[PDB]
């Protein structure tokens, strides 16, 4: 009948925005839920319709130029573990008279796993980018993560989480916990899985995607004569790229009938790129998701959330990886002939204006991207997720 769902994430947008539909939808089915939210993202929460309930997380936010996060995933799963524990007992505390039917939860937030065991609820991670195959432990996470620290640093850093699991009264190891949750649906496109062929189809289940307008976040009008709009951004963090930036507004400016928005985050200011010729905006924060329905091109640093909206407008794309994942996601894109992979460096405006107007005409680029469309069109929607999370809830 209808339960008490609780979600629970971080303030990243990235970590937010691609489970935002499936939230709504178990509000509308009737479903009373709850979202565990850090409070600058209430309101972005709220418009879903469920509860926010709200908790101090210690990562770095949006909003605040002064912040940042790391480059190296080290120290971002360390930034994970803090802010894990002291958020643990302030959402313990939180729900302490209201325990869900179910919990539902980004893949960072470790205090929902916990507080899943505790209660004997299940947990449903839903993951906005690529999980591990069978083979990861030996392929990739004994290799690159543990073998090569053998350190100080990650000595504590295990020393701790597994004192604080074991605190808690869990005895996984701390990567198992990590890496591999016991159910989790997949909100990216197969297409974009490393060897999707080989992912245990018992725990996870690849729903794709399905978008719907962000109304909260208003609309962008194709100006006048616009025929090509291409977007620049590198999201919502790595976005201090000016001599970049001045880059795309020379390869863009005065071409006839291409518009430009850039978008260039909240640690560059205007002032910083010159004379802007009419057919270039600039914006510190721009309604993404309703860009790239009138978009041609996306000129992206490859974060899983701009490439999954991209893809799911079929719109090409130019990827500038800045950080962390975002290379190997532009390797894909470029494996799969939807992209071309510059480094920050080479993307010259010469190069950039021939690459973009490449992409827009080759008809190979879009038959890929159309056909990429086609297949998150098929992996179920919305819909077929709120099933699935109906489906684990029991009786
Ligand atoms: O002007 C803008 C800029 C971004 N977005 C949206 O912001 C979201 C971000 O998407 P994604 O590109 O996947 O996230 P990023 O900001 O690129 O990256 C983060 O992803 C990791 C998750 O913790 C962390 O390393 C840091 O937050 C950072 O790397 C997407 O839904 C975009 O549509 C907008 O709506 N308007």
């Amino acid at each position: 009948t209808p339960a008490h769902i609780a979600m629970f994430s971080i303030a990243a947008h990235g970590h937010v925005n691609p489970s935002l539909e499936v939230i709504r939808e178990l509000v509308a089915r009737g479903h009373r839920v709850t979202y565990a939210i850090p409070p600058v993202f209430a309101d972005k929460v709220a418009a879903t319709g469920a509860r926010p309930v709200l908790y101090h997380s210690t990562l770095p936010k949006p909003s605040n130029p002064e912040e940042s996060w790391p480059e190296d995933q080290e120290s971002a799963m360390g930034l994970f573990l803090n802010d894990a524990i002291q958020a643990l007992p302030q959402l313990a505390d939180a729900y302490a008279d209201d325990i869900p039917d179910l919990v539902l939860h980004d893949i960072t937030s470790y205090p929902a796993r916990v507080l899943a065991r505790r209660w004997g609820v299940p947990a449903v991670s839903l993951s906005p980018n690529l999980v591990a195959w069978k083979g990861y432990e030996e392929e990739v996470a004994e290799p690159m993560w543990r073998e090569p620290r053998q350190t100080e640093r990650g000595r504590a850093y295990y020393a701790r989480f597994e004192a604080w699991l074991k605190e808690n009264g869990i005895t996984e190891h701390p990567d198992t916990f990590a890496s591999h949750p016991p159910r989790s649906l997949v909100l990216i496109p197969k297409a974009l899985q490393p060897h999707a062929d080989r992912v245990d189809e018992d725990v996870y289940t690849f729903v794709g995607a399905c978008q719907g307008d962000r109304a909260e976040e208003g609309g962008w009008q194709r100006p006048a004569g616009a025929e090509k709009v291409v977007l620049v951004s590198l999201g919502s963090a790595f976005t201090k790229q000016p001599a970049f930036y001045r880059e795309c507004v020379r390869a863009f400016g005065n071409l006839p009938g291409w518009h430009l928005v850039l978008q260039i985050g909240r640690k560059v200011t205007p002032a910083e790129l010159g004379e802007l010729p009419p057919n270039v905006e600039v914006h510190q924060w721009v309604p993404q998701l309703d860009i790239l329905t009138k978009a041609s091109a996306f000129i992206t640093h490859a974060g899983m959330g701009s490439t999954m909206e991209a893809l799911s407008n079929a719109v090409p794309m130019i990827a500038v990886p800045q950080a962390v994942d975002q290379f190997g996601n532009a390797d894909m894109l470029q494996g799969l002939g939807v992209a071309r992979k510059l480094a920050t460096e080479e993307a010259t405006a010469d190069l950039l204006r021939e690459t973009a107007l490449a992409l827009v005409d080759d008809p190979e680029v879009a038959r890929r991207l159309r056909r990429i469309q086609a297949e998150m069109a098929q992996e179920g929607g919305t819909r077929r997720a709120a099933d699935l999370i109906e489906a684990e809830l029991p009786a």
